[PDB]
């Protein structure tokens, strides 16, 4: 993930211009190799046409170039690219939205599962670790970085995500499918055991816990679904064929013919086709957007930081369920204890952001006196 | 379903180009027959125009040619294709999202329905089997592969999904409609019986179970709705008419008129119309995306693996409700029992994925001492 | 509703081509009259121009035709058609999604409302009949077919949906609004009475019942919303003007001018304008999609089968809440009672659909021995 | 709100044609003034060029018109109009969907809040009046018609929406913000008081009531948000500049040059530019769609009937919570008391709508005996 | 935020025209610097070409201008601008929808947390202050204005949002991540303590409180997500490259060549390129829409008033949970106590908005006498 929110906070002079100086996760870094190959092919064809052929062959090549230039269509490639990239971006944001965050569940666990003793600590930590284990299982199934971090369940055990007992239980329960669903059944059974043992005081609290755990399960299932059901290969191949056919016919139809022949559009020999290269940058970058976002769990610069998410989730959830359980700051009257209308101060740098309240669009409507009497 | 997520994990050199060497679910496999028919018709017309005409019918054909090519438009076909295919893809993903997964229900059943004895085993298995039976009923109603697997309720009984008693009950209840809704009423009545018999300890747990079952029912109803209410036949016919009219007028417009006659644009003879063939591939593949995704429950290469989903759901749900009920790994302190800030290790292949936490876009904003002072 | 899902299950040769032979809900049936009018007007103009005027008037008409030829724009009409039809299709699917289905409510009623005696039967049937009565009230308010079936509350009483007592209660409660909301108040009060009388054991069950009834009420309110708040008449008139201004200027600008005058685009006299007729079919069918779908509760071929939905809902709900209450098939161990991994069989026609499980996109990643070692 | 759903129920001959004869909420009524101004300016320019200008000035004006007619493009204005109008329509439908309907809350109040005496009547009426008061407060904040009806809280008190005691309490609570949120806190406190006093029998019923009231609060907050956060002024100005630049360029570029000079585009003088006028109608009406829908709470013909909604909500909610509380029609066996398959009759006008049930797309698949045999 | 809802309430004469006179948040203020730079560069090139070079160099520049003005395509830039700006607007409205509002939670707290004494006041205020503190933490993490107001946790303490005890607890809990999640765990633990101490009477009320808190947590997490996972830099760079390449090739291709050479489109020298400047305004303003909305928490005119939101939330929540707890207006019969059909009056200015109720689109369907008979 490349973040430039601070840079694009305000719509200043050249705000998007200053983003063109970035390298990581950029268009140049994405398509420099393709541009180099295109350059090599274009100039090889140019040299072949210029100083490798006879007069009749050059005339035939010029006829072919004139035939090719008219066959360069921008409406269809733009149309397919726009919708394909829109679909890819929508799926990418949905995939991020299905990343499981254990925050609600950990707050509920810390509140509900009672006991400041070792048994209560074990119960809370085991529940939140079941949640984290399910999350890391689906993440290592769907993300190459997480898989490289934990290439096996033995690696998961050595990293502390799984106990050896849990690993043995998983091996005993092994079926010819992905076993990421097992920790949710473990969580449900452990929560029922906690309620029966008196650690969870009410079945409504049990239901809230299981609802949050079910939401996490649904998010993980959506992640698995997005990993499994790819965008249709026919659609991807169609958009690729459009782009590459465009920039393969351009290789011939954008060649600088001899200016002596006084062609309508080939009166000048600029050597470099700057507009063809600009179109290459634009269209191939538009395609590279979809190329990068089609699997947002790879190792691209703009892919998600799944390893950081895993580490943060583990640390935060463990802290919340263990140290923060029934550990509150002292409850004391606040600064505005007897102030009916509190007014927090503004700094000198933020005094200009103090605004009057918006009371509605109809507030300033002016009505005459007679217009306001109720009619019988 | 054809998966290439691992192939497109990173935006590497020619990442989408390497996808053009596939055959399953590919554009070539989808439109090779149409391309062969187009080839045959095009070259039949070419041979008829040159070796089977006279010097006046030929001259007329040329007149028709330069008329047909001038009456070729791409914006309308691109528009109708883009919008229609976008609608088809949206409906395809919605249809996948409405595929019922019994994971939440099975976790709730395993947790809630108490009893490690034969009666408890039977109750849990029967509830989850009612869920699976409803899912398989709607799936065999809407999916050709599942129907070929289970062409009759007797086949369902022989497959173990339905008991002979359940089959007799369904036959007794037979209405002149699709009877896929019956297992949900069965589940509701059996869950009420379990609660009244003490197997379910609290009506809040009963409500949670029924909420999960009703979510499954809504998903199955949406699947039935998508099977029944097709995309408007008028819209499908409009897009088909656009594409086929384009590629029928191309048959005359894209003919290679003889070089001897004088015509702008037609000055040489390239035999093979490579640009017309590229356009055919692009547009007919764009249409084949919709042709394949319009019913994602057929037997195309990119259609859903409903049979595998059924088998996996049955196995996983039965295991979860029978063998995993109150069967937990031993609860022991984890690796980070007294570690305030756990830090799982990174492998050599993943050490580069260790990232600092993102604390917000405002973190690096610099303010002076006078700027930070609160104003009175 | 016209269904062709079975016909479009697989992407076969000419899959969308075989849909052009349909008559019901087809483009031909939708626009044959407008095509006939366009034909008649076009050939009236053609016959007037060639044999009705003098040479000067003919030359003036040729100049006007050339002027009109350059004012035939496809981009704007395509844009407005695409956006408007997309909106119409979205609203059409939303309207279908807001059609109330009593399945969840009927399962909850059958489970929760106890009593196999006459009073319990009456209570369950009355609750489900209140649901069905509200549904039929909103449906007869919004659908012409349902209104023609039940043109009056007396017709509803004769049909059995409403009792004479309920009819008199409605007449007593009569207000100058649509009274489709009354059955939900009746349902809430009757459910409260049932809970107070002991027929409903727990207020949590009461809450579940009322949540389902409120979901049905929201769906009915959305149906009323879509029936009341139409797509803006200005937008509909704009798209109609865009289509008709195109096909009114085509009448003059697509006339076959005399070939003797040797105009650029009028060398040939083909009599029948095939491209103009194809464009008429394409665009007028695109508009006919919106014309048919703008009110999906009319009597079009592709409109919803609301009468069938009403009949099916009544029958299914009554059966579920009366005959299926506490009436379950015999509970006995299944075929996989002691099978850890059930494997239901495949038929000969479905053996090709047996596939291995998808274990994740990262499953096949190959790592070296040194790469997999945890770093300190 | 202009309704034509009955007119567009079926896709008949000229179904959208017959909508062009409407005046209320129509394109003519929306843009007649703009069309008159554009007409006056166009003909002023034409007369000035024809008469006032000398020969050299006319020659310069002719060159200017020729240079202007090639700077009039439809693609960018079409894009900006389509996307902007789509966003405006989406926001308009969302704004209507956020209009609060008290139906679910009123059913819950009537059911849950017990007591047929004066105290129970007062409690139910006060709760539903708090809901209606919050709704009318946000509506008078966001809607010009509702503000004109109730220009002050004193007007609200005279209209009966607010009790003078409630007015005094609001004045005591007065804060420098919109106080539409106060009745929700009032409702919560009154519901808690009712539960503590025994009028509400169960805290789960209390929770259901508060959940419905909170849904209403969320809808009202969304209405306030839509009123406050307008569509970006930069975007609105961009679309306005596009349209107006188009039709200011057209003023000169569409002038009928003198036919004597014999430019190809201006060979004859039609006087009236019918195509420019049709384009004006199309584009300015497309913009008028967004102009009318940008604030759907104004006083346009297609704007919402917020006053009627307020009146209907008040009447219906008061009736439901006061006269309909525990007032049910007599519970008697229905027409299908012992009928397993109820078949309500059809009328002569609805006989053709009786259809067989759709049993699934796989129903008609034909399989051989050998194909249907299970394999080992 | 710039509001013009009252200005655009009605679709009057030139309603969008009158919005072109605004300055705050306007296209002029957004792109005047870019337009000045474009002006300077264009006229520098013009003055170079006019009198800086020799005749041969001027001829070469003229050929370059002719060959550059033929490579200006509005199609791709329009496509990418439309799609990218639509994505930006969608994300902007989602970011607004994820702004946390404590209204539902404060109503639930005021209702549920009992006690009119000092301890009850402290408990309610502390809970609502935990909610406000979490909101302000995420807002100061994501918003530059809020960060400038509160550049440190000590600033938060001095402002009254945090007590010294809470600051000391946060410092104890300090983790190398954003600590905005801590107040939710604090709220959960404090609510559980309140329920155990008898201040909250029922665990269902506890569950409702925690559900509202978790909804707020989800909103804050979505805000953090939008701050962190920005729009792909490759996509932003692609759209920027498209726009700037267009307006860089325009700098040369839109130059007024010598009229003496009688170029096809350079016959007249108007000095000022009005249409090029209009295109600059249109396209650069369309890009400035996305530039302003890409981070809606900056300090642009159309960016959100997060400081006002914070102040209003604090004041309103404190008032609701402290002063309005169990403080209700006197319950007395209303104006319509014995009126079955209340009819609130209309003012003179609003008497025209009294409309008859809409009874459904099928209301006016007229059927013959014999058409209404039920048939056997
Ligand atoms: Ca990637
Ligand atoms: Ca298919
Ligand atoms: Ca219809
Ligand atoms: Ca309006
Ligand atoms: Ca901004």
């Amino acid at each position: 993930t490349i973040t430039y929110t601070s840079q694009v906070a305000n719509a200043r002079l050249g705000s998007f211009s200053r983003l063109l100086l970035c390298w990581r996760g950029s268009i140049y870094k994405l398509l420099y190799g393709e541009f180099l190959i295109f350059l090599l092919c274009y100039y090889i064809i140019r040299f072949i046409y210029r100083l490798a052929l006879t007069e009749e062959q050059q005339l035939m090549f010029e006829k072919l170039t004139l035939y090719c230039d008219s066959y360069i269509q921008l409406i269809p490639i733009s149309f397919v690219l726009g919708f394909y990239v829109t679909l890819v971006v929508t799926r990418w944001w949905n995939q991020y939205e299905n990343l499981p965050w254990p925050d609600r569940l950990m707050s509920l666990v810390s509140g509900f599962v009672e006991g400041k003793d070792e048994q209560g600590r074990l119960l809370r930590r085991t529940l939140i670790r079941y949640a984290n284990l399910g999350n890391v299982l689906i993440l290592r199934s769907v993300s190459t970085a997480v898989y490289k971090r934990f290439p096996s369940a033995q690696h998961l055990v050595q990293a502390g995500f799984m106990t050896p007992a849990e690993h043995k239980q998983l091996e005993k329960l092994s079926l010819p499918h992905n076993m990421f669903w097992v920790p949710w059944v473990w969580f449900a059974n452990l929560s029922m055991k906690a309620w029966l043992g008196g650690r969870i005081r009410d079945p409504i609290l049990l239901q809230s816990l299981l609802n949050e755990m079910n939401t996490l399960r649904t998010q993980c299932g959506h992640l698995y679904a997005y990993d499994w059901i790819s965008i249709p290969l026919v659609y991807t191949q169609v958009v690729t064929v459009a782009v590459y056919s465009f920039f393969l016919t351009c290789l011939v139809g954008r060649q600088f013919l001899n200016p002596a022949k006084a062609y309508p559009g080939h009166e000048l020999d600029l050597v470099v086709p700057v507009f063809t290269f600009l179109q290459f940058f634009f269209y191939v970058g538009w395609l590279k957007v979809a190329e990068q976002l089609i699997n947002p769990f790879g190792e691209d610069d703009d892919d998600f930081e799944t390893n950081w998410i895993v580490d943060r989730n583990l640390q935060v959830s463990l802290l919340a369920v263990d140290e923060m359980h029934q550990d509150l700051p002292r409850m004391e009257p606040d600064m505005y204890w007897n102030k009916p209308e509190p007014q927090p101060p503004y700094t000198a740098a933020s005094a200009q952001f103090r605004r009057a309240s918006f009371m509605g669009s109809t507030f300033n409507i002016s009505l005459n006196k007679e217009e306001m009497e109720f009619q019988p």
